[PDB]
């Protein structure tokens, strides 16, 4: 049971990390852990840029209909991939002490502290959050672009990622599918004569 345990995870996991496939690279000069996983130097780099116009309310993710979002619905001093409590904790980061609503509006008339150094004057948030009106609220954002067909940079590109907050979905392995409010994207091809279609 043991060793058909151990030689399981070494199989499902192939490629990336496991356990007895780090010992092997290990002949080859490789690291553990500090191979395969990737981090973002410059957590602001990239960011789609939108092709059309006439987006006056919220950004180019407002769309042309957004009704319930608001660009400073976010709760109290939420932080990042933690939970901030009232009583201090030993390890905790610098975003458990800071003032609640940061000035100067960045791009999206929002004042909420953006995590992983986002820098607010080029990011902009978008939550559903009201104190007192619970009206129901959808979004659709404006079609953002992606990048080209050489796979040179598909290759290296493997994610789009969307910072957000809230009670999302997902679906995690410790967990599993995990249910919430949707926010999935979706994409689109020029089938048409110069026209976008959503499908998937």
């Amino acid at each position: 049971v043991m060793m058909a345990s151990m030689a399981i995870g070494v199989v499902r996991q192939y490629p990336t990390y496991s356990n007895g496939w780090a010992n092997i690279r290990a002949f080859a000069g490789g690291c553990g852990l500090a191979d395969d996983v990737l981090v973002e130097p410059d957590s602001n780099a990239g960011f789609l840029t939108p092709l059309p116009g006439a987006y006056g309310p919220l950004g180019p993710l407002g769309g042309e209909d957004p009704q319930g979002f608001s660009p400073d619905g976010v709760p109290d001093r939420i932080i990042a991939e933690a939970i901030r409590l009232n009583n201090p904790q030993p390890g905790t980061d610098y975003d458990w002490n800071r003032p609640i609503k940061l000035d100067e509006p960045g791009i999206n008339g929002s004042t909420v502290p953006l995590p992983y150094g986002l820098d607010p004057k080029r990011v902009p948030v978008a939550g559903t959050y009201s104190t007192e009106a619970q009206q129901e609220s959808r979004l659709s954002s404006a079609w953002y672009e992606l990048p080209a067909r050489d796979e040179t940079e598909r290759a290296a590109h493997p994610l789009v990622v969307i910072t957000a907050a809230g009670t999302i979905t997902g679906e995690s392995v410790a967990n599993g599918l995990t249910t919430g409010q949707t926010v999935d994207l979706e994409y689109a091809t020029r089938g048409p004569d110069g026209t976008l279609v959503p499908a998937g």
